[PDB]
């Protein structure tokens, strides 16, 4: 019987072009690899913020009177294949990965 | 600014135990030798600091109705591992994020 603070939505995304990896770069992710009509395709794990207010007060449960509150989507990185058109490689790449509640005095 | 719930984050380079998406639980092959040529699985994990930031729980919270506590969540990442059976390309949870819980009190 709980409740998030935060209200979370996720999808897979399987069709993923462009991300920054971890140095800061943009870069393009591949896809698909066809190997003999063998096709590997790679799968993403993504989870954002419905709501930067999900109740008006800003994050659900907080003591609205001492603190203001947003929610706001925070990143993890994912290793993946992609090219910055100068190499293609593995380069671990920033992912969407939960809704977090910030606060503010 | 400042967090509901206290993170922290590390590389890890040795895992061996984990969940894949089904729920089964596979061994992760940390490190692959093929000739003279190592692979070493690197992942990105987020952990919570404490499940207790302040005694009532998450901080920010209104204590009053609210009773919290602070918890990990997942992605999934593709990682090379192994059941009883057999090596394979298997998704696994690993810790991405620190987030609050309510429960009404
Ligand atoms: C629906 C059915 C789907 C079936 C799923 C099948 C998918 C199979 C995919 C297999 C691809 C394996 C691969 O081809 O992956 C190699 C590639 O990931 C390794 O490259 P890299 O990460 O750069 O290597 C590290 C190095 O291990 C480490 O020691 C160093 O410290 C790092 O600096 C760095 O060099």
């Amino acid at each position: 019987g709980e409740f998030s603070v935060c209200d979370s939505v996720s999808v897979w995304v399987g069709d993923k072009t462009t991300a920054t990896d971890i140095k800061g770069k943009e870069v393009t992710v591949l896809a698909e690899v066809n190997i003999n009509n063998s096709v590997f395709r790679q799968y993403f794990f993504e989870t954002k913020c419905r709501a930067s207010n999900p109740v008006e007060s800003g994050c659900r449960g907080i003591d609205s009177k001492h603190w203001n509150s947003y929610c706001t989507t925070t990143h993890t990185f994912v290793k993946a294949l992609t090219t910055d058109e100068k190499q293609a490689a593995w380069r671990f790449i920033r992912i969407d990965t939960a809704c977090v509640c910030v606060l503010s005095r």
